[PDB]
């Protein structure tokens, strides 16, 4: 009853014998009770887990494709209740290669909600069409809202060589980010330059007067507020709704025009922000309004092939980060579901992580995981969305090696009011979650971890002199976190 456009539909699926290979679940024929949310169109559709493992027969089996004989490390990505898991054995089975193993207990309280189980036995895989089955062999129930179920959910399957891991390790490692002027920042703002936001002054959405909106934006009025509540570091948001680009590009105007902007407005906040040295960082979103710049992500055509948009957003990075280099700190300090939506490509993360750094070598990779562990070795940030709750507080032994989490640094991003602002009537109508004390707490604590913090204050598209660019509630708070944190102190 299972439902897959042909873009998503099972497929074979090639190994890169020098990589590691991520395979969907959806990627499997599906056997028994096993099902997924449909996936109807060429659009991505972020609930992609296979649900259903209640029996021996519900097995699910892809087809993938070894250019020659050799033993593949098995990674297997899943959630589901600890009442579950705890009495769950996998087995993966290929010619007579076979692995049995229980499943792992969640042990930490926090994100990530799913882990990445690295099966302890290889699996031998012949060269060419290989059938790779995954089914239970003993089974959990839950146990004592506890209203919705939490079953076992099957995400993804992950395939490499063991010794090409440790290749890859071994150059994640060469090239990882060094974050101590993070660290020593504290603390930076997160300005959401948002397509869907109305301005004080009312009129059209930023996203339907983009250039316009860019054209008038103040930077010395802008810079004068981040600088007052002592901000390390902006993470300034591109293409938050649409693909708008505050700048030139030939990149995305080459794919289509309309987008980008005559006025380099990253430059300006580089050189305005820069005079205080504080540090500018991109956020970046590859799929909000992708289907209006470049379209479907596997294209059009009957097939679906995504070298294309894996082209575009290679050459995107990386003409970005050679065009500011090392006075932009980062062109991806926050790639907008990562987790979600980009994973699900199976899409070269070296690639992409060797652009975002051309210009810039430390340039930190944010790429945001959501509620997953560790997207590539490549990462250097922990990323996702903390909304406006209290700052998680990561336990270390995710860090360690084996760990969810290996070779990540911990990092917060969170609102105070909200992501978007919502001005209506001359009016902030989203106020600061919690009292000035406490986010003075919370501050205080990422400092003496060691964590940095970005925290978003809702702003409005028109930046000018006329009126509070942000929320003056918001300002006065973050101006106690200041004195608090970064002033003198007796
Ligand atoms: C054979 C596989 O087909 C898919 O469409 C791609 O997304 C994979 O990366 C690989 O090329
Ligand atoms: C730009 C925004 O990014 C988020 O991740 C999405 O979930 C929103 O709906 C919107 O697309
Ligand atoms: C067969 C598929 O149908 C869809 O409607 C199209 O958008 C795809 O690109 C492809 O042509
Ligand atoms: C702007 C540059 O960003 C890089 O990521 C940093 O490592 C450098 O210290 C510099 O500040
Ligand atoms: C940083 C946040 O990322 C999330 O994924 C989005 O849904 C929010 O709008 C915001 O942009
Ligand atoms: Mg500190």
């Amino acid at each position: 009853k299972n439902v897959t456009h042909p873009y998503w539909a099972p497929k074979t699926w090639k190994l890169r014998a020098d990589d590691i290979t991520t395979i969907m679940g959806f990627r499997a024929k599906l056997k028994g009770n096993l099902n997924h949310l449909d996936r109807p169109t060429p659009t991505v559709v972020n609930n992609a887990f296979i649900r259903g493992f209640l029996t021996k027969e519900d097995v699910m089996t892809w087809e993938v494709e070894a250019p020659y004989e050799a033993e593949y490390n098995i990674a297997l990505l899943y959630t589901g209740s600890n009442d579950i898991l705890s009495e769950s054995t996998f087995e993966v089975t290929s010619g007579t290669s076979k692995i049995i193993e229980k499943a792992n207990v969640k042990n930490w309280d926090t994100r990530p909600i799913v882990q990445r189980h690295y099966l302890k036995q290889n699996l031998l895989l012949k060269k060419g069409i290989n059938k790779i089955s995954f089914r239970l062999v003993t089974f959990g129930k839950e146990k004592t809202a506890n209203i919705k179920p939490n079953p076992f959910a099957f995400w993804s399957i992950e395939l490499v060589r063991p010794e090409a891991l440790v290749a890859i390790k071994e150059r994640a490692k060469e090239i990882k980010a060094d974050l101590q002027w993070m660290v020593d920042g504290k603390y930076g703002l997160f300005v959401h330059f948002s397509s869907s936001s109305v301005p004080f002054e009312g009129g059209l959405k930023l996203g339907d007067q983009y250039q316009k909106l860019v054209k008038d934006f103040d930077v010395d009025v802008f810079v004068e507020k981040v600088l007052e509540i002592g901000a390390s570091w902006v993470t300034f948001t591109c293409a938050h709704g649409t693909q708008h680009w505050p700048g030139p590009s030939k990149t995305i105007d080459s794919i289509k025009s309309g987008f980008t902007c005559e006025r380099d407005l990253i430059r300006e906040l580089i050189d305005g922000l820069g005079k205080h040295n504080i540090r500018l960082m991109l956020y970046y979103n590859p799929n909000s309004g992708m289907e209006d710049l470049y379209g479907n992500t596997y294209g059009n055509g009957d097939q679906p092939d995504p070298s294309g948009y894996f082209n575009f957003l290679e050459a995107h990075f990386r003409e970005v980060s050679l065009r500011y280099g090392k006075d932009l700190a980062s062109t991806a300090g926050y790639i907008d579901d990562g987790g979600w939506k980009v994973y699900q490509l199976d899409p070269p993360w070296e690639k992409f992580v060797k652009a975002i750094k051309a210009g810039n070598p430390n340039a930190p990779v944010g790429f945001s995981q959501n509620l997953f562990p560790n997207l590539t070795p490549f990462s250097d940030l922990v990323v996702s969305d903390g909304s406006g709750r209290v700052p998680e507080i990561q336990p270390a032994f995710l860090f360690e090696k084996g760990g969810q989490l290996e070779g990540q640094y911990p990092a917060s991003w969170f609102y105070m009011d909200g992501w978007s602002s919502r001005v209506k009537n001359g009016k902030f109508t989203q106020k600061p979650k919690f009292s000035a004390e406490k986010y003075i707490e919370i501050f205080k604590k990422a400092d003496q971890v060691n964590m940095p913090i970005t925290i978003n204050l809702a702003m409005t598209p028109d930046v000018t002199k006329g009126h509070p660019i942000f929320n003056p509630e918001s300002i006065e708070i973050m101006k106690k976190v200041r004195k608090a944190v970064k002033g003198y102190l007796e």
